[PDB]
């Protein structure tokens, strides 16, 4: 019925698609549960596919994306080697999800070629940015936003792009992406402001900068409002994706109301 | 000159790969690490041998390299023993891979060709790598099975892609039957080549053999079976004749260089023997029991070792002489 019902049912669809795949490739119970806990990553393909009208195609695209996004997160876990999962399972499963994603994605694009074009377009900016990020810590909001604009904006924006290519009409590609890129920074900040109490982890960068006073409350607030506005702007372009308006709001207020206080 | 094309191809592939790794933030370490993947940068050359256009062959050969290197980089990441930076490893892996997909698809006979191929058996490859790295094989049957995934399977996909992007006249299944045959030969070579690095202690097949759990003659047989298989696939019309010496070169390298390091005294096992009929009796003598041997026309005359000091004697037609006794002739 309501929209929260579709999101919830999409998340489930995607989680199940992902796990069937993880298990039928040899991944273990640990790994299958690991991937099933990737809550927001399994839900975001839903948002990126809001412009897609056919529900059949929407579902298909939605999960092909969940597959690749899960894959990239597995790789990120592989490089950091801190989750306690088996590196072999991690590398092998990761690769297998990605290959299924390409395949399913290309089976849905107008032009199969569009998928690799997109993934290539800024592969250097993303992988290059992922290294530099992990290399040096940022020391102010400006460095933070730049660092974040890669493992966040660039990373999620490619999927907005793919989502627009595997969806057909009723799709304004630039805007879908503009949306993915703003929403990403928002959730990135949140993830950077949440600490979940795991081994040798400590405090999110941005969180740290906030506590050292090196980054000000109002500026983080400013930023959040900039991203909110930018997201709303993108779901308004024709033909809009009105459904994302409450979503934009939900996650943005969430950081404002819930998370920020812990640091101010 | 085909050894000249080869060398030139490997340098080209090598530069393509180090431009990428460096342009993406890979450090000197890593750039140096990818430059050292010899066979991996050279093998794309053999896969494109059926390619008639030199520009296309070039492009496919170097794009195949990006991916193959990218795959080995991921394997180095799962093992975490290179001492290289995990991040850079991961990042660079993905960048090459993406470039690889883009390049291969720009040359493909069909837009779904590349992902069709990478997908066909992603499970067989991936689930297999996990099986392999989990249980050590414990006889040849097991060794051949494991090997046939990170080896035959892994490469065959590239053989298949090579044909998908090699313009016209590519006998697909053969290009690929070659990749899989040849891959296993090379995998045996790597399991028996000892590089003496951080835990790169003793190849499973090398171990197995030292443990006598695997029979030299059985390992010679397989090489021979693999050789035949590769030669046949290179013969299918329109054939890739130039790969024939390539096949022999690698197969023989294992037979002649690597095998001995692990068998030792005798490779075959069927210890050579001579059969004759001295003094009414039927006799057989080990070629290791032989002392002296000479030729008198088309007969072979010789002496051997019997009960302690006691000397034995015999003469056989050179047509009845084991290849191993005749070698003593042209040695004596
Ligand atoms: C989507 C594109 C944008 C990228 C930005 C990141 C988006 C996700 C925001 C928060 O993500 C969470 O990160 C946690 C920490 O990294 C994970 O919990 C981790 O720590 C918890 C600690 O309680 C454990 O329970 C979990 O098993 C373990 O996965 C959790 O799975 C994941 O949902
Ligand atoms: C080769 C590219 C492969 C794709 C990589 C991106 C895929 C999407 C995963 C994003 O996951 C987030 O990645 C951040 C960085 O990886 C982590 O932040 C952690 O690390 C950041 C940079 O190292 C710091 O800014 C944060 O404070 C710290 O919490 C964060 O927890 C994690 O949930
Ligand atoms: C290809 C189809 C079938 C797949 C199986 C792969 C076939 C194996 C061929 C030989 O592999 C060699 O193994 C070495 C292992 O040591 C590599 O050096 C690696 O290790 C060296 C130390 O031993 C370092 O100096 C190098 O940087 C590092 O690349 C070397 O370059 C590589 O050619
Ligand atoms: C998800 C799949 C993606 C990666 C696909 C692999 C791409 C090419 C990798 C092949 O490289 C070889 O891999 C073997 C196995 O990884 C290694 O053997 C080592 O490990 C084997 C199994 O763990 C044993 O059979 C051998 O004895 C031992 O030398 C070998 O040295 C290494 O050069």
């Amino acid at each position: 019925v309501d929209d929260d019902d579709k999101m919830l049912a999409a998340e489930a669809a995607n989680r199940d698609h992902v796990t069937r795949c993880v298990a039928q490739t040899g991944g273990s119970p640990d790994l299958v549960a690991h991937t099933a806990a990737l809550r927001l990553y399994l839900r975001v393909p839903h948002f990126l596919t809001e412009w897609t009208t056919d529900p059949d195609r929407r579902a298909a695209v939605s999960r092909a994306l969940a597959l690749d996004i899960v894959s990239m997160k597995l790789l990120d876990d592989l490089m950091d080697d801190d989750t306690g999962l088996d590196r072999v399972e991690l590398a092998c499963v990761c690769l297998r999800l990605h290959l299924r994603a390409l395949h399913e994605l290309e089976s849905l694009a107008r032009d199969p070629k569009a998928v690799t074009d997109i993934l290539e377009q800024d592969a250097v900016h993303l992988c290059g940015g992922q290294i530099r990020t992990k290399r040096s810590r940022a020391t102010n909001l400006r460095e933070w936003r730049a660092h974040a604009s890669t493992y966040g904006s660039t990373f999620l924006g490619r999927y907005g792009a793919l989502a627009a290519a595997c969806g057909g009409e009723g799709q304004p590609a630039d805007s879908v992406r503009e949306f993915a890129e703003a929403f990403a920074m928002t959730i990135t900040m949140a993830d950077d402001l949440t600490d979940y109490d795991r081994n040798g982890e400590r405090d999110g960068n941005l969180a740290h900068l906030m506590r050292t006073g090196a980054v000000a409350g109002q500026d983080v607030v400013d930023l959040l409002e900039e991203l909110r506005g930018r997201a709303l702007a993108a779901v308004a372009a024709p033909p809009g994706a009105p459904g994302l308006v409450p979503v934009v709001h939900l996650y943005t207020d969430d950081v404002l109301v819930r998370l920020l206080p812990r640091h101010l």
